Parts: structure tokens; C-alpha cells; sequence
């Protein structure tokens, strides 16, 4: 039927009021009240430069919104493709169920893209973006997005597509009048892990994951596609990797698929970034190679940190030319990352130490069996397989490693160095190793496990109680994380961070919950760096929520319904 309420600016709050009838006032639905009740409108992220929003709202004619692409150059195909998703894009502001009626202003969006051959990824490109709102003439509105590349471009189409509100009272889809916004992001890597192979996800999950991703502005999609329990990486060169370690046939991701990923991911402005984990991680899929140790090696907590164990033999030469192998089918597909994952997640001595071979190769070089030799045996790994995956890719490029024993600031530059390397960070934002890191000039990604962990929270899956690194991190807590107050003075060096979606407890069917909107809240701290709170952003993180409920995503509940319509009654 018919809304009764209608909202009133007081203090920063829309207040929820009844619609009386004898009143010459105009009734403001409640995204109406909120878009110039709140400093930043709607807005997530809320932009970094100019966030002038006016104070009107103009009506729509959806059917009547033109897209007209200014510059052509090399990115068309992707400026068409942006452009002709703006309208849905702008549909989102309307509830499912409702329609507008087909009258208001006629829309001119156009898009200024100042280099448009400009395509590749890079952690030096251009996501800059300058937005005008105007009125054109009189029945008409101009929105000009100018940016120095596409990708600037589409996350400016991204902002303007959150300018429109729906007036549920009225049934009128509504923008904002006068808008002059210039916009860039803080730090240039902001990302998702998806481990797909603890758990398999569905290819239209991940797309979906990609869709939700460019929604704010996220733009690393860090695909950690193999490790101990599954090879679902489909390498047309080694095909017994995956023949063995698929969990299933039909649980895998082809060449074909990972094509259409990427491909989905380039067009929304998502570097998909691949991890081949090594030379832990491993175990299925490398049956009858002899070229892994310990797999389900039992007692499983002697030899590693969940099961199953296993371990690449770094002393047999073929190894090589499998890894050679399984990183130039990764290039092939993989082919617009800039960098590439290589894992380097803690190598168990206890598993490499109860190998035949593995003992026999030490004493043969002159090394004793303590646990410097094997960190020794651990840097003869590497460097062989950097050598690899640089030719796999035919050039050098960044390579990315986890905060290990292997990467301790102590002695990391035995065999790495700071311009070849970038290190993930797992530890805390207070532990040593991150200011060691810093002042040795590496590049950081910050993963910190106890605000960026998104398994974190549930019950165990071995023995009772709930997983390792609980309690759950609930939004709040991922944006307070600043790396700005985790670096300092050599906050250039962050490159930015990175959400972790473990998999040993979720799949297809969790994706959404773990991913959004708390995703959201690392989006704005990566895109801003706010010096503000989280308690500053609830409001717009609340109605962010409901826009990815809006795309279809199955997001977390973060609050009561009856708070987002009664701001300021829910606090603590
Ligand atoms: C790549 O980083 C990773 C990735 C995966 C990790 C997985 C597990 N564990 C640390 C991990 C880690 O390192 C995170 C640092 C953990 N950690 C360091 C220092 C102090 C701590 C105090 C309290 C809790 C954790 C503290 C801890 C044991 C553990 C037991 C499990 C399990 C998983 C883990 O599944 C079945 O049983
Ligand atoms: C649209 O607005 C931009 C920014 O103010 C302006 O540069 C451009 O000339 C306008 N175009 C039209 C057709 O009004
Ligand atoms: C490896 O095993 C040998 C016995 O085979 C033992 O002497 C040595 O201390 C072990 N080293 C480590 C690091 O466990």
C-alpha cells in the first residue's frame, strides 16, 4: 500500500515522523532526508576532494538517461561496456517491486577519458576522477565524469550512479541537482583474497564477488586458487595436477572460465591477481610425481598447521619444470595482472626434515640438519621458482610473500630484496616485523589477521569450540584498522590492503555473508584514509548494506531495520 512516514533533518538525524495530511510542507522519503542530512549523502566510499553536494533533488525520467563517450581510443569495447551498465547501475536505487513513474528530467552523462588507450593494470595508474552535476537547459541534466584513464572513468560512473535516490512516497526517481566532486584513492592495491581451494566456489559466485567489489571501488581480486586440499587450477601442461586434486569433475576453473573472470574483472576496474602457494600448501593433485613430502602425514600436528600435510621437495629438478609449467598456464589466462602471488606461507621443518632424499641433498652441500639449514633450503626453493615464474610471465615483475620466517625483516635481504618483493602481512598492526619491514624499504599489503581475517568467529571444524583466530570482526573493527597509524612516516611504502577470505569454512553458499558489507568498510579505509571514525560512517554503511542486498548479494545484517529509519535511537 501507501508509506505513512516521512523524515525530518535534526542534528545530523533523520528523524521519522507522521505524514500528516494538513501541511504545506513537502514530505521527505527517508534516502531523500538522508542524502543532505548526511555530510557525505549516500555516498561509499565517501569521496577524498571536492564532496559538494548541494541541497536539491531533481526528478528523473529513468527511461531518458544518455551515456555519450567523448574520447575513443584503444579502451571502447570497455567504455561501451561501462556505459551501457550505468543504467542498472542507477536502477539499484530503486526497491524490488517498485517502478517509477516515467516523467522528470532527461539525463546527458558524459564521459571524458584523457588517455583512452590506457588499459593495463599497475600500482601507478591513474584511478583519478573529477564529477559535475548541473542543470542543462531546462528540462535536462549534465553529469560530466573526467578522468585521466577508464579506470578513474568507471569508478566515477560508480559515484554517480549512488547520486540517485528513490522516493518511495511519491513514486519518483530523484538526483542530485549540483554536485562538484574530484576524487582519487588513497592507496593503489585494495583487495580480496578468495581462497577457492579450501572449499570450491562457483564462477558466478566469484563474478558476483567482482560485481559487489567494484561497487566500492575495491580493485584487487587476489585468487588463491591452489593449496593442500584441492588443485582446481585447470594447467593444460601438467593435467594430472588438477585430474588429481579437483574435489570433483565438475569443480574446477578452466581456461575458458578464468578468461571470462578476468575479462569480467578487467571491465569493472578488478586486477585478478593468482597465488600458486609454495612451497607449503600443497598435497592434492601431486600423487604418483614424488615431488611432494609428507602428504597426510599423520599425526597431522606434528608436520603442519592443519590437515592435510604436505610439502613440495625442493630437491628434485623437476619440481622446476612443473612449477614452470603450472605459472605459464597461469600467465596465459592471468593475463592482465601486473603481479603475482607466490605464497611463502610457513614451511614446516619437521615435515622436511623426515624426508630421505631431502636429508641425503643437505648433507651433500654441507649443511647440518638445524633450523637454520632448512630456512637455507628454503631460500634454494625460491629463488629457483622466481626464476620460473619470471619466465613463465617473459619479464620480471613483482612478486608477492606472506610475513614468514622466511621474510623476518632480520634477514630478509640474505636472497629477497625490496624491489622485487612485496610482503603480505598477517601479524597484528603492533608487531615488530611490520616497522622492520618499513625501515628496510619494503612494499606492505596489509592482512592483518585480527581486523582482516573474514573466516574468523565460527566453531571449529577440528575438535569443538570455534576457530583459531576468533572472535568474528565485525565491521567496526576493519575500518578503525588504519595503516596509516600502521606505517607512519613510510606510509608510501603501504601499498594498501587486503580482506582474507579463508575456505576451510566457507563456499559458494557463505560467500556473500563472509564477503559483505564488512568488505565495504576496508573499501572506504583504502579509498579515504579517514581520520574519522567508524561511528562517523554507520549511517552510510548501513544503507551501503542495502544497496548490495539491492544487487542481490546475501550481506550480513548489521543492525535492526528500525535503526536505519531511526537514527541516533540505536547507540552505545
Ligand atoms: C598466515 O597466517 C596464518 C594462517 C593460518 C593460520 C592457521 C592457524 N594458526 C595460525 C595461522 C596463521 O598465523 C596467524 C598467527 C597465529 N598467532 C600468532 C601469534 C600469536 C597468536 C595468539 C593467538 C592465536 C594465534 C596467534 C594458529 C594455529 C592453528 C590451529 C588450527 C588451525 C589453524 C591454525 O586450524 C586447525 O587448528
Ligand atoms: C556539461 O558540464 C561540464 C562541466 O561544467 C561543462 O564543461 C560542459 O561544457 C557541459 N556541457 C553541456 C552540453 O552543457
Ligand atoms: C632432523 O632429524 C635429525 C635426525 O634424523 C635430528 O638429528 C635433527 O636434530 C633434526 N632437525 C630438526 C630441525 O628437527
Amino acid at each position: 500500500e501507501d508509506v505513512v512516514w516521512r523524515w525530518s533533518c535534526d542534528n545530523g538525524k533523520c528523524v521519522k515522523l507522521k505524514n500528516d495530511p494538513r501541511s504545506s510542507e513537502p514530505a521527505l522519503s527517508l534516502e531523500a532526508c538522508k542524502m543532505f542530512c548526511n555530510e557525505y549523502g549516500l555516498l561509499w566510499p565517501r569521496p577524498t576532494g571536492e564532496a559538494d553536494l548541494g541541497n536539491f533533488l531533481s526528478k528523473i525520467n529513468l527511461n531518458s538517461i544518455e551515456v555519450k563517450i567523448l574520447k575513443k581510443g584503444a579502451t571502447d569495447d570497455l567504455m561501451e561496456a561501462a556505459a551501457k551498465r550505468f543504467k542498472e547501475q542507477v536502477s539499484l536505487a530503486i526497491p524490488r517491486g517498485s517502478t517509477p513513474k516515467l516523467t522528470g528530467k532527461a539525463v546527458d552523462v558524459y564521459l571524458v577519458n584523457e588517455n583512452p588507450n590506457e588499459k593495463a593494470f599497475s600500482l601507478e595508474m591513474d584511478e583519478s576522477y573529477g564529477l559535475r552535476v548541473s542543470p542543462s537547459g531546462a528540462d535536462r541534466v549534465n553529469a560530466t565524469i573526467t578522468a585521466n584513464s577508464f579506470f578513474g572513468m568507471r569508478h566515477g560512473l560508480e559515484t554517480l550512479s549512488q547520486l540517485f535516490v528513490f522516493d518511495d512516497i511519491r513514486d519518483h526517481l530523484l538526483m542530485v541537482r549540483d554536485v562538484n566532486i574530484s576524487d582519487k584513492p588513497v592507496y593503489p592495491y585494495r583487495g580480496i583474497l578468495l581462497d577457492t581451494a579450501r572449499n570450491y566456489y562457483s564462477i558466478e559466485s566469484i563474478k558476483r564477488t567482482i560485481e559487489a567489489m567494484a561497487a566500492v571501488k575495491l580493485n584487487t581480486l587476489h585468487w588463491h586458487i591452489t593449496d593442500s586440499q584441492s588443485f582446481p587450477f585447470v594447467t593444460t601442461k601438467r593435467p594430472n595436477l588438477y585430474k588429481f586434486g579437483a574435489l570433483s569433475p565438475q569443480k574446477v576453473y578452466t581456461k575458458a572460465a578464468i578468461r571470462e573472470v578476468v575479462r569480467f574483472g578487467l571491465e569493472r576496474g578488478v586486477r585478478v591477481l593468482p597465488e600458486f602457494d609454495a612451497p607449503a600448501h600443497v598435497g592434492e593433485g601431486w600423487q604418483d610425481t614424488d615431488l611432494t613430502v609428507c602428504f597426510k602425514a599423520e599425526p597431522w600436528k606434528s608436520y603442519c598447521v592443519e590437515p592435510p600435510c604436505g610439502q613440495l621437495n625442493p630437491t628434485k629438478d623437476e619440481l622446476y619444470q612443473y612449477l614452470e609449467d603450472i605459472y605459464s598456464d597461469m600467465a596465459e589466462v592471468f593475463d592482465t595482472t601486473d603481479i603475482f602471488h607466490m605464497g611463502g606461507d610457513e614451511v614446516s621443518e619437521a615435515c622436511w626434515n623426515s624426508s630421505d632424499s631431502i636429508q641425503n641433498f643437505m648433507m651433500q652441500n654441507r649443511w647440518d640438519l638445524d633450523k637454520e639449514s632448512f630456512l637455507k633450503l628454503w631460500n634454494y626453493f625460491q629463488q629457483k621458482a622466481q626464476d620460473k615464474a619470471y619466465k613463465a610471465f617473459g619479464k620480471k615483475l613483482p612478486l608477492i610473500l606472506w610475513t614468514s620466517t622466511l621474510t623476518n625483516y632480520k634477514h630478509i635481504d640474505d636472497y629477497l630484496n625490496k624491489d622485487d618483493y612485496i610482503i603480505q602481512v598477517w601479524t597484528t598492526g603492533v608487531d615488530p616485523q611490520i616497522k622492520g619491514l618499513l625501515e628496510k624499504g619494503y612494499r606492505l599489503i596489509m592482512s592483518n589477521y585480527d581486523a582482516l581475517y573474514f573466516d574468523c568467529g565460527y566453531g571449529a571444524w577440528v575438535g569443538a569450540g570455534n576457530n583459531w583466530c576468533s572472535p568474528y570482526i565485525g565491521w567496526q573493527k576493519v575500518y578503525d584498522n588504519s595503516p596509516a597509524v600502521i606505517a607512519l612516516e613510510h606510509r608510501d611504502q603501504v601499498l594498501g590492503g587486503e580482506a582474507a577470505l579463508w575456505s576451510e569454512q566457507s563456499d559458494t553458499s557463505t560467500l556473500d555473508g563472509r564477503l559483505w558489507p564488512r568488505a565495504a568498510a576496508l573499501a572506504e579505509r583504502l579509498w579515504a584514509e579517514p581520520a574519522t571514525s567508524w561511528q562517523d560512517a554507520e549511517y552510510r554503511m548501513l544503507h551501503i548494506r542495502e544497496r548490495f542486498v539491492r544487487m542481490g548479494i546475501q550481506a550480513e545484517s548489521l543492525q535492526p531495520e528500525w535503526c536505519y529509519q531511526n537514527e541516533g535511537y540505536c547507540y552505545s
